[PDB]
């Protein structure tokens, strides 16, 4: 939909240009998912399904026969300060170089044709991994699983067997093939949907210390919770696609994010069951196009959500974040408009929710042209200073924070990021001088007596043909 | 030297290609010393000399006028894992994705050029960093400090204050220009050398709560330790570089490392003061020209010896290694010879020392063509199996330790890197496919009831046009 994103582009955190460096560390080129859990000894593990090594190219999923397809690779983080991304630093991997496969696949089409994981978590001291074993692939949305299996391992993630424990998939329509796994005390809640995107949401629960043990889950039956997963009900409407949900003590609900139709969104409740309140957007697929999954980061605190996002044509994993307040309400939003310039071709005046720059400009457009998505803005010339703005509406005397993603051609010697008045006097900004990568910059700032700021980066283009390019821009209320 | 070269390489820590990605995190593309200490609170802080941005190319140190010049720079790491690399974890960022000079410094020839860090230290709560103010570079090795000084952070590194504290150099020629820092129950030893690489180390002390206090100062003055800085004598001879000590608990020694001529060395003693037993080659000029630095890992132990090296030409820090028996004696050298390809322009034919290659094979010789030095072998074609390989003596029935260093084509599909009888029957390989960035790759094996095998890296290229690059190749006993 066209509906605004109030979500933020924290950091890209596989792939080409990623601070982690995934493809050059452990041949982690393209990848998707990135499913979290705690460890319970002072990490996140991170899961993702199928990942291509140095050949790919893109856009999307697949590569050249030789680009080391895995099924899944795994990884892991220590790192609690997510504002400025999230390092990873370990992975599973065999040979050493080469992050590897940890739960292995057939990789023969309308048999198995891979292995995807789709939901993590740790009790005492073994870590268990959902996974859906693949028969075939359809149209986008749409697939066949044999069954929903769960991997574990006893050394923290260094190691995994494959359990004995599924959920058989004969009719196709069995409605825990894609888990979602949420601990509340002694209970492990079991969320579920059927294979692809197109079906309702279920859901069963289990002693947290019975997880491998069938006999003792039971299933939301509309009444009570009983034996048979026959007797499931669903507790959310189609469309329901991969989902994660996360217990949140900010507000004393459980929050659950999925793509449902074209938009991830995010609903919250006090009891698994539901009720689940409507639907808010996380992010549409106007500012995102074709992203999908998105995971709660387990270290969630104070209202501060972090999530893992991804998307087809970069197929690749961001760290992204919102605000809710203490009912579950997404407060706070990207005061920016069309922050990852996806909804235009071209620039505007600078006013009225627009973007304006100095000649020469535009709106680069294609295939994963983008920081994400398809568009960037850039701007470029051989002399003066040559910038890129919106203006913005702001609170007197509130305080802000904005980010945002930048590269320039290599000869730039002196640029500048920030937000500055209407006329042109300067608020708060940063200095760069030549940025190789897409990087990203952060700025904070009080408002002053002013209701609108100009947002802007730009470059000096005295020294020659320099030019900088722009991206999932962020402006943010602070508290 | 022509001498051999004990020591392997485990890493490159900055600049292109590193695993850490310091250019992308912080704009560090090239960089040296890589200065380490313990920070008291479970971290290694490392610090750098003269360092350059994006449109940094090499060869050498400098850049253009846009190369975002800083005098240092410093990052954090929390890895115990040295084997597999040294990972950073934080970095001194103004702005955020920038690391910034932390000792500011006026970048006047002839008045102060750089300032330029020598030696680090915790104690309680607070860092502290040894540097040196330098006037004006001469020719390699020669070069005038103002003084040497110590900056100082409460916070672990994040914020610096440079003390009042200083050992000025009025007449050219002050012992304690050049420090390295060595701790020892309650006592900091302090090693100086003058300005540059010509002349003799000197040793202070400290009670370790006075480190900022001059007057708390003791200089050895060949009897006993006096009060009086020119009453300080040598305790090694000239040449001496920057230097490292650290007290080794395995061999109950302290153990120094400098640049002494040619070479980096490494020398040892019971007692700060000496006597200091006879240098050891660790690198030599041969296999890695112009080296320099060589800086202790604070959390070596067991006689595995972990330090940085810094190398003009790539103008970035490596991570290195070396073993000492109980007496502070290497041990377990590298066996390959020639293992950075520095000695000849040409393959030969694989016995006596040297490397031989299928068509068509070379050794590509150009200023940092090498993963370290200025040589690399390379082999190409476009049908069937195209290695590169030595014969290796070896002991039977022991264990072996195979690194080394390699890309590829992207178009390559199924390479391999191991150990192989010399009828080349593999005893121990690993398969790579695409490999973009140069990757170690590592391989431990059982010699068997041989006397020699044949360490190898090479791509099948029966799928088109293909090449591998390699270098660096190291063959030790394990244990
Ligand atoms: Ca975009
Ligand atoms: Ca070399
Ligand atoms: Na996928
Ligand atoms: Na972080
Ligand atoms: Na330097
Ligand atoms: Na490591």
């Amino acid at each position: 939909t066209t509906s605004r994103t109030p979500a933020t582009v924290v950091e890209k955190l596989t792939g080409p240009d990623a601070p982690n460096n995934t493809w050059g560390r452990w041949d982690i080129k393209a990848t998707d998912l990135g499913i979290m859990w705690d460890d319970g000894a002072g990490h996140v593990l991170t899961a993702f399904g199928d990942t291509f090594g140095n050949s790919w190219t893109g856009p999307g999923g697949g590569a050249p026969p030789n680009g080391n397809w895995r099924s899944n690779v795994l990884v892991r983080s220590s790192d609690g300060d997510l504002a400025d991304g999230m390092l990873f630093d370990w992975a599973a991997q065999g040979p050493q170089g080469v992050a590897r496969e940890i739960i292995p696949s057939k990789k023969i089409n309308g048999v198995e044709i891979t292995t995807i994981p789709t939901t993590g978590i740790s009790v005492g001291k073994r870590q268990y991994l959902g996974f859906m074993s693949v028969k075939q692939w359809g149209p986008p949305g749409v697939w066949d699983t044999n069954f929903a299996g769960i991997a574990y391992s006893d050394d923290g993630g260094g190691t995994w067997k494959v359990s004995d424990t599924r959920w058989e998939n004969a009719d196709g329509h069995d409605p825990f093939q894609m888990q979602a796994w949420v601990q509340k005390g002694g209970t492990i809640y079991v969320f579920g949907t059927q294979n692809g995107r197109n079906g309702p949401a279920s859901v069963a629960k289990v002693p947290a210390s019975k997880l491998l043990d069938k006999s003792a889950f039971r299933y939301w039956n509309g009444t009570d919770w009983s034996r048979k997963e026959s007797d499931a009900v669903p507790v959310m409407d189609a469309p329901m696609s991969e989902m994660s949900v996360q217990y949140d003590a900010y507000s004393k609900r459980f929050l659950m994010m999925t793509l449902s139709g074209e938009d991830i969104i995010m609903r919250t409740a006090t009891a698994p069951e539901g009720p689940w309140t409507p639907a808010q957007t996380v992010a549409s697929s106007t500012d995102y196009p074709a992203l999908y999954g998105g995971y709660f980061h387990p270290w969630n605190k104070d209202g501060e959500i972090y999530f893992t996002m991804s998307q087809w044509n970069p197929y690749n994993v961001y760290l992204m974040r919102l605000r809710i307040d203490r009912d579950g309400n997404i407060i706070d939003p990207n005061l920016v408009t069309d922050a990852s310039f996806e909804r235009s071709t071209t620039l505007g005046d600078g006013t009225n929710g627009t973007w304006a720059a100095k000649p020469n400009s535009g709106i680069d457009n294609a295939p994963a042209a983008g920081f994400t998505g398809d568009h960037r803005a850039f701007v470029r010339y051989n002399s003066g200073w040559r910038d890129i703005w919106q203006d913005v509406a702001v609170e007197r005397g509130a305080k802000y924070r904005l980010t945002g993603f930048l590269r320039t051609s290599v000869n730039s010697d002196n640029g500048f990021f920030g937000a500055r008045t209407l006329d042109g006097v300067p608020i708060g900004e940063i200095n760069f001088h030549s940025v190789g990568a897409w990087t990203r910059f952060t700025v904070e700032f009080d408002a002053g007596d002013r209701d609108a700021v100009q947002v802007f980066g730009g470059v000096w283009t005295n020294s020659g043909d320099i030019w900088m390019q722009l991206d999932d821009v962020s402006l943010t209320k602070v508290r």
